[PDB]
């Protein structure tokens, strides 16, 4: 039982990286996909 | 045995909080060290 709570304790520990990471995917696909963003530094390191 | 799965389950979880904070390091050197962004409440509260 003790080694099944460990397991559970990081697999919810590890969802939550996951959708830190949808949410710069969602912004990336509105401003490089859509809008042609001019931010420097951003998709691509020149003019997009 | 068990010690030591617990120290490396934890070292694992600190890898990942800097990652996270080094994609703002690099997003402010790209944008207030060679571009000067004009967006508010960014770097300095006042006019960069």
């Amino acid at each position: 039982l003790a080694a099944l709570n460990a397991f559970v304790s990081q697999v919810l520990n590890k969802y939550t990286e996951v959708r830190g990471s949808r949410r710069l995917a969602q912004q990336k696909i509105n401003e490089c996909v859509k809008s042609q963003s001019n931010r420097y530094g951003f998709c691509g390191n020149g003019t997009h």
